[PDB]
């Protein structure tokens, strides 16, 4: 018995992942084992395997990827409430169950080992059970680890949104699709902006938000939400161009209202860097460091997902040969994806 | 029969003028205040002197948000408050709940303040004295803007868990009267001051757990992390903006509050730090907070009262031309620790 893993020891490409055959893990007494049946990307993978990463220390001979949903393997001989059989998916860290994430040294694919095998041993502590009614596929199941996570504690980890409320998503990223699908069947009015009219088209067609913007031709882009907020501005908004966009974020945002602040992908030079205390406090809006989200809260956010049969669409899924991984991340890097990018390490 | 002080050139706060005007007559949703003591706040120094952001503000103004006093006179349309009650008037005429959404009902800029003898003001912006607070009226008044944006600070959002960490900077108006109420509220305390004599003074009268001066530790973030084990404060009642926000985030726990409230610190561009950065490295909020609404303001109200805090007031004047200045040239100066009133009597 064998267990198929990608590990990395150059970060400088993910083009150096290096497909291993290991033995299969014992599991300690309070682990579990759980086979890998899909896995999806993130924006995180690249970075961390390209060396861009500067959140947090990396560990040697990595395996890449926080996303991971499968089924219990082995159960170790302290565990009580797992089986074998049991599908679940793996909280992001192994140690954030509930409250603020305090670092990053137990966070798949990155301080831990992540999902990208066949088998991986975990704390049981960190297993999140999937509901027995659900209907989704394991690729899809994954999805909701970093993503899903990151935007439900946006919504609703800190003050919680209410049914009616404008969110506003910046791109056409994993964050953004992951978000207008949750905020979308909590009843929220969804504004999405884009780089490109065509994914503007395709997210519009897809998922039916309500307004959308393309922010590199119409880069007056807060006044147009406003125009569609009856005024008002959004009143969550996630942020994912850092300093670069957030002068325009924080027009665009209603007075008690909450810009999530999530990633900073935009450009930016010292000589533009605007007076965020001084702007935050002309519109009186909020500004919060989202950093992904607990378990307790991700687990609120399945049920959810499960209950209201809620489908996370999946761009496209790779299988688990050493060209179709590559491919997969190529196509992760390329930034012409819309949301997530899929691996079935199983089928 | 009404003495009331106007500007109209807004280059100096000398430039206001006592005025003896007609005693107003009321409408019939309004209520005539008998003014018996007023506060000043940096607001109206910016105001007299030309240099407020936003806002615009009337002309021939009546300065001051703060005020207390007694009903004297009540419209034919009101129906929960009769002469004699004591008496706060909020801080702005429209905002009853929720987030603040224009200034033009803002006593001391869109609408004529609280440096007068008599106003009249509608019904709907009293909010009553609870019967048992034994504070003087000069008192009463300093809740009306210092206070009210304090409890906005750290219960008008996600609200502040007794033995949490609160940092103030400096010794201001907000800091004191904040101190005082998360005092009293169980929150661990601490002060931050460009002396130690007014650290000295502060620790003393109020009981704050640590001060520390930021001219001899410039590097204060560390002096906050070292007290709180490593954690951060909880709340950062934050005055200086710009010029001190990146300190202020690396004093912040992980989960934490920084209650953007001023902008007093220079800051110049090439020094402009990376707030969404920074914030998202160390998990934290920032929040822009617009003084605070009837409703919360009413509820730090009872809190004073039924737990008998005793607001701080540095120093009262009298209500002649030249004690009006002397307060407002205290209220300038920086000497000043927390308030600084006006009993008009
Ligand atoms: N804080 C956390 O816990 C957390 C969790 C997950 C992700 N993140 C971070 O958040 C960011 C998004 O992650 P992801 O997986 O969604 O990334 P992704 O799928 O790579 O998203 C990339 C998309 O972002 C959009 N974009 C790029 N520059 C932009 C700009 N200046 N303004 C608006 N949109 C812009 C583009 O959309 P268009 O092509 O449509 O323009 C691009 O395709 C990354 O920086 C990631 O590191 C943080
Ligand atoms: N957003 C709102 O609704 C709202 C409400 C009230 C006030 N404010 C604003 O909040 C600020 C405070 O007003 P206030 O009435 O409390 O002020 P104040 O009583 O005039 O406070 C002045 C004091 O602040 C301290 N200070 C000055 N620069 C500082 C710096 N760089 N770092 C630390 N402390 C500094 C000084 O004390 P030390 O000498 O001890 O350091 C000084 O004596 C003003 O900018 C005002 O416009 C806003």
């Amino acid at each position: 018995a064998t267990n198929t893993v990608y590990r990395i020891n150059d970060r400088t490409s993910h083009h150096n992942l290096v497909r291993l055959n290991e033995p299969l893990p014992s599991v300690h007494g309070h682990e579990v084992l759980v086979e890998i049946r899909g896995v999806t990307l993130n924006a995180r993978d690249i970075q961390i395997c390209g060396g861009f990463y500067p959140a947090a220390a990396v560990k040697d001979n990595l395996v890449p990827c926080s996303d991971g949903a499968g089924v219990i393997a082995a159960v170790g001989d302290a565990v009580n409430d797992l089986e074998i059989g049991d599908r679940v998916i793996i909280n992001i860290s192994f140690d954030n169950l509930y409250g603020p994430l305090k670092s990053q040294k137990y966070m798949l694919g990155g301080g831990v080992d992540g999902t990208l095998r066949q088998y991986a041993a975990v704390p049981a502590h960190a297993i999140i059970k999937v509901p027995v009614d659900c209907k989704l596929d394991y690729v899809q199941l994954a999805s909701l680890v970093c993503t899903g996570a990151t935007v439900w504690n946006a919504l609703y980890g800190y003050v919680p949104m209410k049914p009616g409320q404008t969110v506003l998503f910046q791109g056409t990223g994993g964050v953004s699709i992951t978000g207008v699908q949750l905020a979308k069947a909590a009843g929220a009015v969804t504004i999405v902006t884009s780089s490109s009219d065509e994914k503007l088209e395709f997210v519009k067609d897809k998922f039916g938000v309500d307004h959308v913007i393309n922010y590199k031709t119409t880069p007056n882009w807060a006044e147009e939400v406003r125009r569609f907020t009856n005024g008002e501005g959004a009143d969550y908004v996630i942020e994912i161009g850092g300093a670069g966009t957030i002068e325009q974020s924080i027009q665009a945002t209603a007075s008690g209202g909450m810009i999530a602040v999530i990633g900073y992908l935009a450009d930016i030079k010292q000589e533009n860097m605007p007076n965020v205390p001084l702007l935050a406090l002309i519109q009186g809006c909020a500004l919060r460091g989202v950093q992904a989200g607990s378990k307790q809260l991700t687990t609120e956010m399945v049920n959810f997902v499960s209950r209201k049969n809620v489908q996370p669409y999946i761009h496209k899924t790779f299988g688990f040969t050493e060209n179709e991984v590559m491919a997969a991340f190529d196509l992760q890097n390329s930034g012409k994806q819309i949301g997530k990018v899929g691996i079935a390490v199983k089928d």
